[PDB]
């Protein structure tokens, strides 16, 4: 069988709107725009509006993912001070394959625009797995 | 200062003995030669040796994985006459992100190459994860 | 040998100075930062500064692309009218293996956010290849 | 209107017949058979019969690729002697991003798997591209 090339995307995101995050995965009002999804890879790509003291559950990312922090300010893997990261807006960041997030949080409210390659493990203090949350989990919590 | 390309490897395969591949996550002395692995993307090759009746544990992949059996034959997502494949020698599979692999299994002595883009998940019969097993935990059980 | 975790970034990026984009491949006084390059993948991201009135040369995405415009107006595959997309800030868009961008240009003074898996093809009017640009070239322009 | 999980696919490789692959890009005669495209990422998996003294013109890998000798011998990036590395059959290889193979060869008759993410640009002595070869010209290769 031939096949066709993907189809192009566009996504006029202010006239969509903002979703509530699930509380199963985050604290303090965390809203979230999905705004791409690629089934063959497994990767897919979101923007989230997250209010001063939220944050997400502790989670491993299994594939690289890549951020832009456009408002505000968050601490990854700890934040600065403890040997992880503070994001500042504007802000860039790549967290690798493997990167662990035991509390990701938003001392101010922020704005970023987060792809990933591969889904999120949340996971519990000892490290087992909850959940693997990926591409389709995803597309499911937005759209269904 | 800047990054550097990354290098190119070559491994004589017939130099490198079989281990034992973990008992936690296959029945049926499985063994294994593991090839190489992807740190960045998480991607990670081996050659496994399947004796007949040998299984792999519950599991789903997370990104595409692609495999040639050299020797043998083998079920996977149940079967042909399930609405799965069984793959005989030479076969090819592409096994596309999110695929459900609950029983893959040999009816007789197989061997086959496969390349894994990121994780696979154990599951429990419910879907719970019991173990996100990557390019690491590979290179790990590997290793030593 | 035993291969260790790629290790995490962060930028901050109004630290960072535009620099000017290479003039072979734009016009109109575009200027970039790049953010990161991914040796492994061959993916890399940066974001740009356009002037209203600036394009870039005619090239072909050899793997998927995705962009955040953040400010301004972007008509991509001749915009809207023609039958591509006219983004809008906020903006969302994928562009897919093998998309080809005749002449990307900026309308209105505008900023965007890109990720790219694997080279631009800049090619002449007939399709014929002139340069494939990638990560590595991205990082000596930016870096060296 | 949600988007879809990729398909499976398997190929019983004994019932493909080899075509000849591209004489632009070869010597020898070397025969080939496709056996998956992946148009999102733009990767692509074939295997190859190569008599002995054939060849693949100069090219470098955008992105990685990892083969699977399984018969004969490959000399690759000038071979061992040269600093590059000389393959013999069962061998595996991983050829990272960038990798420069200005002439893949043929010692004795072989028989190589390969997977390769992204194009291969074909290149002229002073590194000027010819042609950018990816998942679609594969494809359009083998189909017709
Ligand atoms: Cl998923
Ligand atoms: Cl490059
Ligand atoms: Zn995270
Ligand atoms: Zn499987
Ligand atoms: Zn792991
Ligand atoms: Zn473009
Ligand atoms: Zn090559
Ligand atoms: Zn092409």
């Amino acid at each position: 069988m031939l096949k066709s090339k993907i189809k192009e995307e566009y996504v006029q995101m202010d006239q969509v709107d903002w979703k509530p995050f699930p509380a199963a995965f985050s604290t303090g009002g965390i809203r979230w725009k999905l705004l791409h999804v690629s089934p063959e890879m497994g990767s897919w790509t979101a923007i989230f509006d997250c209010p001063a003291g939220s944050s997400f559950a502790a989670h491993v990312h299994v594939g690289p993912g890549e951020y832009f922090l456009t408002k505000g300010k968050m601490d990854v893997r700890g934040g600065k001070a403890a040997g992880g990261d503070t994001a500042i807006a504007p802000g860039y960041g790549y967290e690798s394959a493997n990167a662990r997030h035991d509390k990701t949080e938003f001392p101010v409210a922020s704005e970023f625009y987060m792809s990933f390659l591969g889904p999120l493990t949340f996971v519990k203090p000892d490290g087992s797995p909850i959940a693997v949350i990926g591409w389709e989990d995803a597309q499911g919590a937005w759209a269904a």
